[PDB]
């Protein structure tokens, strides 16, 4: 299948990208260099991941080496929750641009719909462990994102972890100038997201699937927790196709017209994860994988459950 999807800003986005959350700063430069050498042209980044400088070293070296042209890369980053205020958005973007060694981003996302009190801490808490909110709403934050397009800092803007009512809130924003191009959400066979994906696709918003392997390195993993990579049912589909379980989990979202961003710092896995354009899952395989949905979420924080804009109280 085609390697890129057309966005509603007229630009093409590679459907496979490299994730970078948890990639250690002393490993991620090599990881990104390896990824570009073996064909990745999309890197998913964020200021909160604390490794954009090191990601940037890799990107710059491959540009300098003329392995790739800047126009051929699709670099994504995200506005952290403590920068939702109007007056902080441009500087947050510029800090990311500086760390990544870029003069524009292809896509910049509102990372989470929830805004937090600005300051040095990424998760400001009160004395009982609740996050301290920002009174800035998603529509004013969106207007600030729109300004970044008009200043040439970003080619496209989008959202991440927005539920359908929140997406609808931006789509219905008075004076909306740019529609979100992308909603990046968690999506895998245990959280299949049929309702939110159809909503977004029906609006011409491209959906990016994060944690496609179930984030086995997430820091809050429990023993109890389901494991996609070890699910014998998925292992059997992989065996049938002479592919790895990871490769099935990556191809699955691709065939739903999603973008997918598996993370690895292991060079052999980075290469393996890209070798997903030479096989097809059957319609039966797809429906079978969809059937494993358990509404199981890697990413959701108890500290944020009372924030006005917490996204996961809603069904979708
Ligand atoms: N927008 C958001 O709020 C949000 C939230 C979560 C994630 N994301 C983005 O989505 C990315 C992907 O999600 P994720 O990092 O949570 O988890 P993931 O991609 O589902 O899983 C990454 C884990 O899988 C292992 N792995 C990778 N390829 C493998 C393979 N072929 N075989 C066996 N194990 C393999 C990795 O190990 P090694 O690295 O040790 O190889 C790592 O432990 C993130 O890195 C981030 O860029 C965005
Ligand atoms: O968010 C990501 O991309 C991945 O997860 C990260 C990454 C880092 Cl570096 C730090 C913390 C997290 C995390 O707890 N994310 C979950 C989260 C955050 C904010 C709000 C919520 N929420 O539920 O409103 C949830």
């Amino acid at each position: 299948m085609a390697s890129r999807i057309l966005l509603n800003n007229g630009a093409k986005m590679p459907i496979l990208g490299l994730g970078t959350w948890k990639s250690p700063p002393g490993q991620v430069t090599e990881a990104v260099k390896v990824a570009i050498d073996v064909g990745y042209r999309h890197i998913d980044c964020a200021h909160v991941y604390q490794n954009e400088n090191e990601v940037g070293v890799a990107i710059q070296e491959k540009l300098r080496e003329q392995v790739v042209k800047r126009e051929e890369l699709f670099i994504v980053s995200k506005l952290w929750c403590t920068y939702h205020e109007k007056g902080l958005v441009k500087g947050a973007c510029q800090k990311t641009l500086s760390d990544l060694k870029l003069d524009y981003l292809d896509l910049y996302l509102i990372h989470w719909p929830v805004g937090f009190k600005p300051g040095k801490e990424f998760f400001p808490l009160d004395e009982s462990g609740n996050v301290v909110p920002s009174d800035t709403n998603i529509l004013d934050t969106w207007a600030a994102m729109e300004e970044l397009v008009d200043e040439g800092l970003v080619k496209a803007i989008g959202i991440s972890n927005f539920n359908h009512l929140q997406v609808e809130m931006i789509l219905n924003k008075p004076g909306l100038k740019y529609k979100p191009a992308v909603n990046q959400i968690e999506c895998h066979p245990y959280l299949t997201q049929e309702k939110l994906i159809q909503y977004c696709q029906s609006k011409g918003i491209v959906v990016t699937a994060y944690s496609p392997l179930g984030s086995p390195d997430r820091p809050w993993a429990k023993p109890e927790d389901p494991s996609l990579l070890e699910d014998p049912r998925i292992k059997a589909i992989a065996a049938k196709h002479n592919k790895t379980t990871a490769q099935v989990l990556i191809r699955f979202p691709m065939q739903r017209n999603l973008v997918v961003i598996p993370k690895s710092v292991t060079p052999e896995r980075i290469a393996e994860n890209f070798k997903v354009f030479d096989f097809e899952l059957s319609s039966q395989d797809m429906t079978t994988l969809l059937s494993y949905n358990r509404n199981w979420r890697v990413c959701a924080l108890l500290s944020c459950t009372s924030h006005k804009d917490y996204p996961f109280h809603e069904e979708f």
